[PDB]
């Protein structure tokens, strides 16, 4: 099995799954997509 390897970046997003990615690359590589900015909340 295969992975994608998450860079060092900073300033991370939130996917359209509801959960924090450093970028936009690592929401794509687990199916989801770019929804909202900054890290995202717990659900709180």
């Amino acid at each position: 099995k295969k992975v994608c390897a998450c860079p060092k970046i900073l300033k991370p997003v939130c996917g359209s799954d509801g959960r924090t990615y450093a970028n936009s690359c690592i929401a794509r590589c687990n199916g989801v997509s770019i929804k909202s900015e900054g890290s995202c909340p717990t659900g709180i």
